[PDB]
């Protein structure tokens, strides 16, 4: 029943809508990055809405933990996609937004792209299955809370434990638990790289002449700081 909600929610195909027949440019790649990062959320946030027992949090509750989870659920379900579709040759970000070297160096994210590909790569050499990445991807959903804590921790505790159960139930052991809550806290370390690459740039957005939706301007400067300040932290495995 949990595994088959997982695969039926699932988002679609997302396109960026970049322009490929023009020639690279920072200015260009990032404001196609900004535009595919909001086509996502939407999704995002429909996705976790249809989650089970995602209701159960405060409404408050659900909207924060999306916010603050957005960036890494991004970069686990791009890893996927990036093995999968082109076994990560390239970072596949999306149909008409797949990046090459020259497009990591180009976009001044060099780094955290590498650190991507890495993780693309892991999903082949841990064998990674479809169920446990539907399965993990939906942990990291629950895996960053604010330290004065949400309006209802209680229930966060409780669904957080139950998709632990649930990741259990489909590894079922032991070393693969392992395998697995380490891949998934290696996410963390990258989604903290590109929030503050992220932050740095909307700061100087006007300088570089990259383009910021509306949401995402609010999202990066009002729930962005708060990871960065460390008011609001992932919770690792290890
Ligand atoms: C630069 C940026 O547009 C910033 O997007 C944000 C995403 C979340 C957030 F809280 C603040 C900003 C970005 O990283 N976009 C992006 C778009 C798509 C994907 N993707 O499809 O996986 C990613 C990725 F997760 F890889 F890094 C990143």
């Amino acid at each position: 029943i949990f595994l088959n909600v997982l695969e039926a929610i699932e988002p679609g195909v997302v396109c960026a809508g970049h322009d490929n027949n023009q020639p690279d440019s920072f200015a260009a790649l990032l404001s196609s990055l900004n535009e595919l990062g909001e086509r996502q959320l939407v999704h995002v946030v429909k996705w976790a809405k249809a989650l089970p027992g995602f209701r159960n949090l405060h409404v408050d509750d659900q909207m924060a933990v999306i916010q603050y989870s957005w960036m890494g659920l991004m970069v686990f379900a791009m890893g996927w996609r990036s093995f999968t579709n082109v076994n990560s040759r390239m970072l596949y970000f999306a149909p008409d937004l797949v990046f090459n070297e020259y497009r990591m160096h180009k976009s001044r994210m060099y780094s955290q792209c590498v650190r991507m590909r890495h993780l693309s790569q892991e999903f082949g050499w841990l064998q990674i299955t479809p169920q446990e990445f539907l399965c993990m991807k939906a942990l990291l959903l629950f895996s960053i809370i604010p330290v004065d804590g949400l309006k209802n921790q209680k229930f966060f505790d409780e669904l957080r434990m139950n998709y632990i159960k649930e990741l259990d139930r489909i590894i079922a052991c032991s070393r693969r638990f392992y395998q697995l809550t380490k891949l998934l806290d290696s996410v963390q370390p990258i989604a903290r790289e590109l929030h503050q690459f992220t932050f740095d740039l909307l700061i100087k957005s006007h300088m570089v002449s990259v383009d910021f939706p509306e949401m995402m301007a609010e999202i990066i400067s009002v729930q962005v700081p708060k990871i960065l300040s460390g008011k609001v932290k992932p919770i690792y495995f290890h």
